[PDB]
């Protein structure tokens, strides 16, 4: 079957529209994809969005004992027939943990999962998971217990998943406010999804977002 359905790998970002420039053949002041900024000189576009920060923190941290037993068994039973606390798991590429004040890292409640292939533990002092690739990523998962595996950022991570077929769905935020960016969300055959949750527009220091939930087929 699906692995990102038997692991619950959802991906979630936030995008904002892209400032322009004078200069480049990389302006793409037409591009279909209003909101595909997702960073900028090796932070978010944007200023810290309080709101989105809350929507973030909140969803990735959140946990449903019970339902879990369910997805308990699924895995289980994925496992076997393949042979033939309780928190959520957050996965980052090297750059975008890099990319936190490391007085909020690792992240709370959450089990850190950072993939690299230039890091080491003497390295990473802080209480987290250090992968190799995607594929350990599903080998890591496969033994760990937790709720629903998370993915982050950045740009790459992505990419590498949603390439693989590795993305159940996507919690998809937009910030209405162009922003100078240099990384932006990668592409893919939207087709297999559907948006499933279609918030409202909430409104913070003056610029307006909402929150979406893309769903596979
Ligand atoms: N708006 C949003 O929601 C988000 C924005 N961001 C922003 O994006 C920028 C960073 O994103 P991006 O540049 O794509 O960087 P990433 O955070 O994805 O980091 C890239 C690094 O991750 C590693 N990596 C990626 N894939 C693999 C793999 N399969 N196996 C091993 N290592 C892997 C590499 O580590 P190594 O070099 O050690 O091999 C790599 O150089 C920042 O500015 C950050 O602020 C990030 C997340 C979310
Ligand atoms: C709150 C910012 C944020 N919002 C959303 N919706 N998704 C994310 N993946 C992040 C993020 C950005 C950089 C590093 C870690 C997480």
């Amino acid at each position: 079957e699906n692995l990102s359905d038997v692991f619950d790998i959802y991906a979630i970002c936030a995008c904002c529209k892209v400032a322009p420039t004078s200069a480049g053949t990389k302006n793409e002041p037409f591009s279909p994809r209003t909101f595909r900024g997702l960073g900028n000189k090796g932070t978010l576009p944007w200023k810290c969005n309080s709101v989105d920060m809350k929507y973030f923190s909140s969803v990735t941290t959140y946990v449903d004992e019970s339902k879990y037993e369910k997805l308990k068994w699924k895995r289980e039973r994925y496992l076997r027939m393949e042979a033939s606390k309780l928190q959520n798991v957050v996965v980052m590429g090297r750059s975008s943990w890099e990319s936190i004040p490391k007085q909020y890292k690792p992240l709370p409640n959450r089990i850190n999962v950072v993939l690299s292939k230039t890091l080491t533990k003497e390295d990473v002092k802080e209480k987290v998971f250090i992968i190799d690739s995607i594929d350990d990523l599903l080998l890591l998962l496969k033994k760990l217990k937790y709720y629903k595996c998370f993915i982050i950022g950045g740009a790459q991570v992505y990419r590498e998943c949603l390439s693989r077929n590795l993305i159940k769905q996507i919690y998809f935020t937009r910030i209405n406010g162009a922003y100078p960016c240099d990384v932006f969300f990668p592409e893919f055959d939207e087709s297999e999804f559907r948006v499933t949750s279609v918030s409202e527009v909430y409104n913070s220091k003056g610029t307006t977002l909402d929150f979406l939930v893309y769903s596979k087929v």
